[PDB]
């Protein structure tokens, strides 16, 4: 397959290649992901877990299949930082 890969403008984990950006051709060997090779795959098909904006109140988001993670700022609260204390 010769396309954006011939010159991978840039390969990210599951957050950037969440769409047609990549899937296995470019998102493989681009990261030290040794176990993510499998873990990353097999249990993915979830939008990457960050798709949908699980975090809230200016909360960041650390994906990685096997579920994801979020990040509330200083003055935030709730699972998705929903309760912006400030």
């Amino acid at each position: 397959a010769n396309s954006f890969l011939e010159e991978v403008k840039q390969g990210n984990l599951e957050r950037e290649c969440l769409e047609e950006a990549c899937s296995l051709e470019e998102a493989r060997e681009v990261f030290e992901d040794a176990e993510q090779t499998d873990e990353f795959w097999s249990k993915y098909k979830d939008g990457d877990q960050c798709e949908g904006h699980p975090c809230l109140n200016q909360g960041h988001c650390k994906d990685g299949i096997g579920d994801y993670t979020c990040t509330c700022a200083e003055g935030f609260e709730g699972k998705n930082c929903e309760f912006s204390t400030r």
